[PDB]
């Protein structure tokens, strides 16, 4: 069950206290990178949310944003500190006697800190519900990372069927070609004995690609095994494609017929198509 | 039918609610890279945008930008908390009694946090219209790719004709090639123990026949509906292989000059293929 | 010793003056960058906090914040009468230049320092705050040292897996060489061609040299032994480990290129996976 | 071509929107590090700038700063939301009826968010101009590296000439020293003792000549300067290959100073070790 | 009065202006390397503080850090920038001419940045107080060096006592040693009269064990004399241990007696143990 | 005129445009490393300051910081008149909707962008900054030469001790060479080894010429005379002196190895001590 690095998932929780929205987005990356945007009230929640994200995700760049819109009507009714307000008025009266002018503004006294305050302090209860909501949107994020990736797995397996069908097309042509190479050489040597076949068969071992086709088939069987294991295989699959293309290039190099060369090109096209999908794999 | 990797297309939809613009540009790239610049309100549309673009475009580095301009009257309405405003006015009246002076500033009451708030309009009907404009931008984008791709197809076909013209030109010197072919073989016999005269490959007719089939295959590749950019690049490497083998053989001035011209045509074709998806 | 460049540590100190909790976190960054979020009362403490943090922390992007809430302590406040008179006389000079204006009393009280809390002394709170800061920093260093030791165990776990893949390849190597020469003679027996004297031996020597990977395997084992030595000596560990990974990777690529067996190729891929896993942890090293 | 890892490049473009300045500074470093300091508006351009620089530059430590100056007066005329302003005034009128007093400040209405908003100028045309100025700065930067590399090569070749001058300075002085050492031995021996079998004298003179002989290290120093000039001629892996020669240069100079029986030869060996250190200063700057 | 290179000392001075703290720590080094961490206000003190550390210390790697913590006080008078205030009033007059109305608030002009500037603190009186605290820290740093240095001196003298004790153990075998020395000479006289070469004169120079023990006992009495010196003797004692090993190399190389060989090995173990402690002596 | 690598120099200048301070400090380094902390207005001066410093400094790690404090326009502030008119016209529109209000002038000035960037003649100021850099750079070298003269006196004081130890060994050497003739022949008589008569006497003095340290003392005295000559060079001689001390230490080790007398061994140790003391002063020499 392979997963992809790029996915999106947003969840919004509505309550009397307020509305909070968790958004998670991700893009392909070489290593895991985490970025968190949180409100000031839930800034203390940043270490807790980072451990959950990092434990669940092995690789990829993920940005998580939480936006809290509290309800001011559900906010507790404001209390007026009468002693502090009188303490500020008598202080301003002293300033007015020094300046011999000025007028106290009532709104400014209310704006002074501690004069009008709210003591709801319900943040701890809603934070536990936000943490439970974070696990829900993180599961929606993981299920989206696992939804796609099954499609990527099918695309790679479809190309893996194309490379194995392409080597059997080379396997049938090759013995016919090996005999043809001896014939054209003999006609050229018209102007030129025993043990000439001894040098021919050693040259034919350099032309033969059976050992290389065997390795390529072994790499395909391994690639099927790599897709089934449940771990990070994004980079391992990329290293495997370098060996796929290594055998394709040495096959196109030792190719002496145009039919085999066209098959080697088809192999390299399928490898490029697989490498494009492996980039999206974690 | 082949599509160039670089193209540009913009579409703007105007309505009473506001105006939005879909700008989309692309450049050449080995694999498909999708970068989206979307407003915070339409940030949720990003997975839907990626689904539509990735399905339609096989390869290339594409950047898509969306900019939304809301009408100043639309998506705009003030919500005034009447109870909280009355609470602040009565609290300020109490302060005015202790101070025996002062005047309540109205805008200061509005700037109090809980007093003023803005309502959230339903962007669902707009988002569906913004999403439909993206489909139209993709249609204008792929046709601009096909228009530039047809010019690249003509340049490659024009130089494929010069490749075949050079292959026929060396086959006029074919009788001289056979003379030089046998003469090289007998001179090595004259020089004569690890005598691998068999290992020497001097045949050039197979190289020309093998190269001539690649040209016929290249025309067939250009007719394909799927992406052909990477396949043509691999094909040029085989064009270069047969030119490199023909390059090693020094026969006469006309043959060597034709081999030089062949490699120039391949490089000119390979430069245009980098622009092909 | 080695220290993990990313770590977290917070501490809360409660007192009669109020409650203040120091919280500092770090992420892996190529340079030292300290961002502080301090209250207005402790805004003057910004320079001394920066010097103390940067003296013990050599590298990394650190975000340190302090949350402070004043305690009413059940309402009387002190008034800086001299500072208020200083501002009124300074405003009177401005009024004579402008020839207009009125001094707002609340605006004078809004000036910093004009109003102060009687229940608390700012200098006494700052001394407790500064003493709490170095306590968080000392625990912050330990949080880096413990997680740094965790990164060391990860690299050693992958190093022993690297040296296990090398001896796994060298066990297959003699069998592979004999399989290649036996594959050659079987085709000569099928072809019934007359065998020549020492022509076979010279071809066997040539292929043996092409498949020979002895220098790459010995060079890989020298790299793992050097990596343990670099990991033991705790001087410039973060930089010197980066160079070893490039040497590990080019020997693995050279091995994968010169390989003729699919099983050896699979082992070379495993090496490159282990190298990539080691590189991921080396970035976290300070 | 050899290129110095220390250079400075600057490029300024003038436009109606303002002026943009690029600055490049490079310091020697074993790895390739690139640090970028861009404005908040063009912070999205960093991954595009990083690709062009990392692809065109070899190893080193590079710092990039982009300074963007807005004209302010020439562009960005403020637009007034008349509908929102009237909405706030009617809302404030309601509060005025409740309080039965107050006065609406006009500038307070303008300072309300969204009332007076400047139209955002599309930075697409300006960012393309900045990207075009970047590759022009990289061109000046590469040229500066190549011109400084030629200066480092001249300094290395200048010291190499001083190395050969010291080697032949020792070679001419060596036979004079070997004759004086023979003349001293026979004089000390004849002063207090008799000649010993004649052939024993020749044996001791041969042993003495072998101990003071430095011709092997002296010939090996001259072989090192010829390979060093060839290495400078080669433009492939010049930095890694040139470090090895300095250790070999310093190896032969140390063994030469150890076998130096004459003070003028020892001073020449020290001058060699000074020239080697001066060459080592330039090689850490090259690739 | 020998001193160890590793030592630590701190001092804090308190005043109404604030509090400052010096902190010195050192480790072993071949030469003297000093590193200073100073506040930006007292950066100018770096050349002065270096000369003082340099005067009382000869070798070692010290790191000297200074923490300056001024008390947070708004008591400092704020200068009224009369120039800038007049610049703002004339600018506001222009706005009044355009609007044809308005009034300049004096408090708002004061709130404008730069109009009220805090008086620069003359730290000359504080710097002299901080420099005086450095002298106290250096004095505490030196006594910490001398305290640890006395323990090293006692440990070296204990090892020197074992050296002389092992010498006496070999001195008893001296009549047996002189027999073995004479046996080496007569053994080299083999096939005596075909090569005209006499290694006997050379061998008499190489096996002068009696002079080694005498010269070794002279090095011990000199080592005691070196410990009583006032100047730093760290490098001198290390050079002395090289000579201790030279006199004991012949005893370990030649097996005159199994008991003598054991005593020679213990003799070289003591030299290595003294070498380890001399690393810590300045 | 030798110069120490560690030095400090700080200069402060005042003008109508403002006040700026150059600060230069340096420490020991193998080669020359220059780092610059410059304001944003004078970041363009960095390539000019670098060539100026590198011209007069041969090696060392030097940090060069410049603090520039701008002064408000003394003897008028530039004001965006069109933006201010646009805000007054917009406020007038609000005043007719509300039918009340008064435009506060300071509130218009507080608006972002109304106060344009203040006029500064950066070209005329930078020329004064460059002239102050030269003064600080010349003031920096005076601090180098002052400390260097102290290092020169310490080295010359130890060089006098070297020649004093050399002549002490020189005087005792002819006596000790005679003592070995009588010492070696006595050991031969103890074992009753037959004398070779004249041939023994010849080999004895040939061996004595091998033990004779007079050749090492002559070379060492020539190195002392050369070290005085090196101290008079105007160029940097920090590295050359270090290479010279290696030859000092080479002859001393050869002296201690060939030593046969405890007093000569103690004198060789005194030589090695003086050489280490000179090396400690030399490590600070440019």
């Amino acid at each position: 069950m392979i997963r992809s690095m790029t996915a999106y998932a947003r969840r919004e929780i509505k309550g009397e206290w307020g509305s909070a929205t968790w958004e998670m987005r991700s893009v392909n990356q070489r290593y895991l990178e985490t970025y968190f945007r949180l409100p000031e009230q839930f800034r203390s929640l940043e270490p807790v949310v980072r451990e959950r994200i990092r434990s669940r995700l092995t690789r990829g760049k993920v940005e998580c944003t939480l936006r809290y819109e509290p309800d001011v009507s559900a906010q507790g009714e404001l209390i007026l500190n009468e002693k502090l307000a009188k303490q500020l008025v008598t202080a301003a009266n002293w300033v007015k006697m020094q300046s011999d002018e000025g007028e106290i503004n009532p709104v400014d006294i209310l704006r002074w800190p501690g004069v009008m305050a709210a003591q709801e302090q319900d943040l701890d209860a809603i934070a536990a519900e936000i943490l439970a909501a974070l696990d829900g949107t993180l599961d929606d994020f993981i299920v989206a990372r696992e939804t796609e990736g099954q499609a990527l797995k099918a695309l790679i397996e479809q190309r893996l069927e194309g490379v194995t069908a392409e080597v059997v097309k080379v396997r049938s042509h090759m013995p016919e070609i090996l005999q043809w190479q001896r014939e054209r050489l003999v006609t050229k040597l018209e102007d030129a004995n025993n043990r000439l076949e001894q040098e021919l068969v050693l040259l034919a071992q350099r032309i033969d690609v059976a050992e290389e086709l065997d390795r390529l088939e072994a790499h395909v069987k391994e690639t099927y095994n790599i897709l089934k294991k449940k771990e990070a295989v994004g980079r391992r699959l990329d290293f495997m494609m370098q060996e796929f293309n290594r055998e394709s290039n040495t096959l196109a190099s030792k190719s002496i017929n145009a039919e085999v060369t066209n098959s080697a090109i088809e192999l390299k096209v399928l490898i490029e198509q697989m490498r494009e999908q492996i980039q999206n794999i974690e």
